[PDB]
């Protein structure tokens, strides 16, 4: 009952709820003839939210409100982008406009602008090195190195052991690596032992795209960089 490509309805944007003040965002887009999704996070802290990436666009990110107001009726006070790309920050602006305190790593601003992408207002010290650990609100920001990208971030929510992946960790059902044009294949492996390692008790694994998971997905995501 995780929402997908077959039955969220054109443009509209779903939330599903992974437990204790902790949710996913599911927006889609079509790119040829193929319908994509893609995943972020939201997590309550007191009474506001922290947002866990845009929902890829402004046109998605603008519904995502919507549809955060009609369903949980808290305000996003601040948002986190996992790394460069347009399924994290594309949509950015609409959050500034929305009054959201955008953050990401410095080395994500700067990708973000080379690749002349929307680029969140605040950095997050203290990223820099691979295995780098910074408390965000409710949430842990780890840096576990290059894998997907150069600057991807994955995010941990201690209090109910919630790891969201981003593109740094696949779906169980992806057997292919896809697309891989800012990817360090190389580093990738060990990128995956250190979140290994780091968060041993983590119940659920959500991926950028696709159905959550446990922590059976990060090996599965080594076996298919591989592969
Ligand atoms: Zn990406």
């Amino acid at each position: 009952e995780y929402p997908t490509v077959d039955d969220i309805p054109v443009g509209e944007v779903r939330l599903y709820k992974i437990g204790d003040g902790v949710w996913s965002h599911i927006a889609t887009q079509k790119l040829g003839d193929t319908v994509y999704s893609s995943n972020g996070l939201i997590v309550r802290d007191a009474d506001e939210l922290l947002l866990i990436d845009t929902a890829w666009g402004a046109k998605n990110t603008v519904a995502l409100l919507a549809e955060i107001e009609k369903q949980i009726g808290l305000p996003v006070t601040r948002s986190i982008s996992t790394h460069f790309h347009d399924d994290r920050v594309g949509g950015v602006d609409v959050l500034r406009a929305a009054g959201v305190a955008t953050y990401t790593s410095p080395l994500t601003r700067q990708l973000a602008e080379a690749a002349g992408n929307e680029v969140p207002a605040h950095s997050l010290k203290a990223l820099s090195s691979s295995g780098d650990v910074v408390r965000f609100g409710p949430v842990e920001v780890f840096y576990p190195g290059a894998a997907h990208s150069g600057d991807n971030l994955v995010v941990y929510v201690p209090a109910v052991r919630v790891l969201f992946g981003g593109c740094a960790v696949y779906e169980a059902s992806r057997e292919s690596a896809g697309n891989v044009a800012d990817a360090n294949l190389a580093e990738w492996p060990a990128t995956i032992k250190r979140i290994q390692q780091r968060y041993p008790e983590a119940e659920v694994v959500i991926p950028g795209h696709g159905l959550p998971g446990g922590l059976e997905l990060l090996q599965h995501t080594t076996n298919v960089v591989k592969t």
